[PDB]
DNA sequence: CCCGCGAAAAAACCGCCAAGGGGAAAACACCCAAGACACCAGGCACGAGACAG
């Protein structure tokens, strides 16, 4: 805080809209913190940046756990972010669903409600997922999709199988 | 039906295979396995309980 007061004290600062810190990726993997703009999000790590613009967005996933204690938010891209050799189709996200949050946006009332046309306010509060999930609506305009009608005979909305090797869940939207 | 329907001499220009299907070698990528890098979250240590004792 003092070295940051001492630069404000001789530099002339003039953004992002919120900036979440440290969310749980699986795909990528790691910790990420997300920086919102009015035309993409930047997704930023401890070594390697992306930058997805809306435009390359298709669909909004969310998705509940097995086990009913945490949620998958899933956004497909096009085109995929590029990492060296590999592209990722999807961008995962989990979180729990006791992580809650308050976030406060970089904007003032009626440009929140020109722009969102209402769909946020200058300050909110609830579910880390469903803050999430209401800010990338508001941001792309399309639905975010949920589960179907399907109930799995353990009361789960998905069932376990494995797929190219690997054990995952399957969820019929 | 078969066969014939004059001796010739000179010149010129046009006629100059193309496809469908089978096979070989090559790359072209899928799948599988293993190593090395980023990192993150799980254990250890410490404070601060607090709650039975």
């Amino acid at each position: 805080e003092a070295f940051a007061q001492n630069v404000l004290s001789k530099a002339d600062v003039i953004d992002a809209i919120c900036i979440f810190r440290e969310l749980q990726c699986l795909t990528p993997r790691g910790r990420y913190d997300i920086r919102i703009y009015p035309t993409f999000l930047h997704l930023h790590g401890k070594t390697f940046d992306y930058k997805i613009p809306y435009t390359t967005v298709l669909r909004l996933f969310l998705l509940p756990h097995k086990d009913q204690r945490q949620m998958f938010f899933v956004i497909s891209l096009d085109p995929p972010i590029k990492q060296g050799q590999t592209r990722y189709h999807f961008l995962i996200l989990l979180f729990s669903k006791d992580e809650d949050i308050s976030l406060t946006l970089n904007m003032n009332e009626e440009e929140v409600e020109k722009r969102f046309e209402g769909r946020l306010t200058k300050n909110m509060s609830g579910s880390l997922y469903e803050m999430v999930s209401r800010v990338m609506k508001a941001l792309v305009n399309r639905k975010i999709t949920v589960p179907g009608n399907f109930q799995g005979h353990s009361g789960a909305q998905c069932i376990t199988c494995s797929y190219k090797a690997s054990s995952g869940l399957l969820y019929p939207l």
